[PDB]
């Protein structure tokens, strides 16, 4: 906590590391996959189903994504060093932010299509659900994170910095977090640096963005954390 510039190095290479081992599907996979878009026929299929079924599989899905972000977390350096209560804080207030982020991975803002259930559809794939600005705003925000070219490091290291959020309500130990934080923030920086990427910080979405298109329940947190005891 206070590190050198090598310690942040080596922060980086970490971060980076914790994101390769959790980041669920392989981008080059992902992008292989774009070719397979949903027929006519499938998109119906979706539509037809009842709400309750299809929020069901988004439920399923969503739950699956949360579980390797929260391994995410738990990879990072210094965060099973804080206290219980802040690991649950930080993982409540950020896991599905994170997820949002994530996403824009899966997302195709040539024909405005996202990887759902094995293949691309848009998002009337969605239809059933009965929120179209929900919907229409996940997309957006993905289409304008899609057009910054986020890289993979880019992304392991500012879904580092959404969740190691020192103002976040709730911290007991505010001060840990904010040495987390401030490390990661130089991490990210310097990352940024090194890459010629400095061009991308004015370019990602504002403070509340995040947070206005967004909290997981305290026990389905604690349950991603400790499977077992
Ligand atoms: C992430 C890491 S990855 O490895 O890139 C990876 C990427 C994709 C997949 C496949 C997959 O799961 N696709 C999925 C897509 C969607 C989805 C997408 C867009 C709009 N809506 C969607 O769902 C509806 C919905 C309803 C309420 C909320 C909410 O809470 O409102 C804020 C959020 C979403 C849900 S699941 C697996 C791994």
């Amino acid at each position: 906590q206070g590190a050198s510039l090598t310690e942040i190095e080596h922060l980086v290479q970490s971060v980076c590391k914790s994101y390769r081992e959790t980041c669920q599907l392989r981008l080059e996979d992902l992008l292989r996959q774009r070719s397979n878009i949903f027929s006519r026929e499938e998109v119906t299929g979706y539509q037809r189903k009842s709400m309750w079924e299809m929020w069901e599989r988004c439920a399923h899905h969503l739950t699956e994504a949360i579980q390797y972000v929260v391994e995410f977390a738990k990879r990072l350096s210094g965060f099973m060093e804080l206290c219980q209560n802040d690991q649950i804080v930080l993982l409540k207030a950020g896991a599905m932010e994170v997820v949002l982020v994530r996403m824009c991975r899966a997302y195709n803002a040539d024909n405005r299509t996202v990887f759902f259930e094995g293949k691309y559809g848009g998002m009337e794939l969605f239809r059933a659900l009965g929120c179209s600005e929900l919907i229409s705003s996940i997309f957006d925000f993905s289409h304008s994170l899609s057009a910054l070219h986020f890289s993979e490091d880019e992304i392991a290291l500012y879904t580092a910095l959404v969740l190691i959020n020192a103002h976040r309500p709730g911290l007991q130990e505010k001060r840990k977090v904010e040495q987390l934080q401030y490390n990661l923030e130089l991490a990210f920086h310097h990352h940024l640096c090194k890459t010629h990427r400095q061009s991308i910080l004015a370019k990602l979405p504002p403070k509340g963005k995040l947070r206005s298109l967004c909290h997981v329940e305290r026990l389905q947190i604690f349950q991603h954390l400790h499977p077992i005891v």
